[PDB]
């Protein structure tokens, strides 16, 4: 977590830089992907 760590989306797969991905969790490119992976799946 310094320069621009990559955060891959478990839902869509899209990968980006922490400062570009959802700061909330960072695991998903969007909050929807969070409520979706949670309300539609489990890990
Ligand atoms: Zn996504």
């Amino acid at each position: 977590g310094s320069g621009s760590e990559p955060a891959v989306c478990e839902m869509c797969g899209i990968v980006g830089t922490r400062e570009a991905f959802f700061s909330k969790t960072k695991r998903f490119c969007s909050v929807s992907c969070s409520r979706s992976y949670s309300s539609n799946s489990k890990k």
